[PDB]
């Protein structure tokens, strides 16, 4: 169905119309807390807000607000937290959220500078010997190691609750070559990275939801989660034909606005899912193929 649909859309060249259709149907819920005056400086973009019903609340009495949404995919049985790139004033909240939600993985799909502008704060330590303390949320963060590939880096971080002295390992997955409002180089490079996240165990139901972020937390992040959810649905039923990508996206859009930002990002999601289906249905060669085609070395 999906590969048929994909061919029928490319032929008619109607990706824009298909994408706009989803924009039209998409849920609309209030974002009243996000729009409170006291939270203006907690939002990176005026027009990108978490719905009240699905927002992550910080466990504090001062101000519980963070620009983050819990995407809870009931049928798939996987949850994601989509959030904006933290601001210089919300890095402590970002890590507070990771701690409180018991996340094991953070997926970052942007660079700190893109198109000459700063799309995200430097919210993690770049050097082992220079750890970060977030005074406001009483948290310590230390770079333990990093594994740099050509187009993505995986970092091991240690997060410490300074109140309890409890520590956890966070894995940081940083895709560095995904342009804003753009698409990955190929399905292969995208899937190579997604499977890295998967193979880390960071997506396990044993943990809290993985935190996923680019700059606004909706375009690239939306693309990432849609592809992952569709592959997981397909996997559970071992039935690629049972997956309706647009339906999955619309469901996801119940939890955060604007997920997937361009028609081509939607088109790419189809490509990645169709290609990833090969692995799901038992082709044990494609994963090595993606690794080679990704040029990660
Ligand atoms: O590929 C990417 O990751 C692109 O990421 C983005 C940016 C970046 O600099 O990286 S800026 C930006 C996005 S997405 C986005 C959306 C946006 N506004 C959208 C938000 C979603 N809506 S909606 O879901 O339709 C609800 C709505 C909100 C406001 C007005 C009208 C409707 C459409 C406008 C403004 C800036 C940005």
């Amino acid at each position: 169905e999906m590969e048929k649909e994909f061919e029928q859309i490319d032929k008619s060249g109607s990706w824009a119309a298909i994408y706009q259709d989803i924009r039209h149907e998409a849920s609309d819920f209030p974002c009243r807390v996000a729009k409170l005056p006291k939270n203006k400086n907690r939002n990176r973009y005026r027009d990108v807000s978490p719905f009240d019903h699905s927002r992550i609340k910080l466990h504090q009495e001062d101000n519980d607000y963070i620009n983050a949404s819990l995407i809870k995919m009931e049928e798939a049985q996987r949850s994601y937290i989509l959030t904006q790139g933290p601001l210089p004033n919300t890095c402590g909240h970002f890590w507070e959220m990771v701690w409180e939600q018991k996340s094991r993985g953070v997926v970052m799909l942007n660079r700190v500078m893109e198109k000459g502008s700063l799309k995200c704060a430097q919210y993690w330590p770049q050097k082992e010997e220079k750890e970060m303390i977030f005074e406001d949320t009483n948290l310590k963060l230390t770079l333990i190691s990093e594994d740099i590939k050509s187009y993505y880096t995986v970092r091991q971080l240690e997060l410490e609750n300074l109140t309890t002295q409890e520590t956890r390992e966070i894995l940081h997955f940083h895709y560095t070559t995904w342009p804003d409002f753009g698409v990955p180089e190929s399905p292969a490079s995208f899937l190579n990275f997604l499977f890295k996240v998967r193979e880390s165990g960071s997506l396990s139901p044993e943990h809290g939801p993985v935190v996923v972020h680019c700059s606004a937390g909706i375009g690239r992040s939306g693309t990432f989660c849609l592809a992952d959810t569709c592959l997981l649905l397909m996997d559970k039923r071992k039935d690629p034909s049972s997956v309706d990508i647009k339906k999955v996206l619309l469901e996801m859009r119940k939890f955060r606005m604007g997920l997937i930002q361009t028609a081509d990002q939607l088109r790419f999601s189809y490509l990645a899912v169709i290609e990833g289906a090969k692995f799901i249905m038992g082709d044990s060669s494609v994963q090595d193929q993606w690794k080679e085609l990704s040029h990660e070395d």
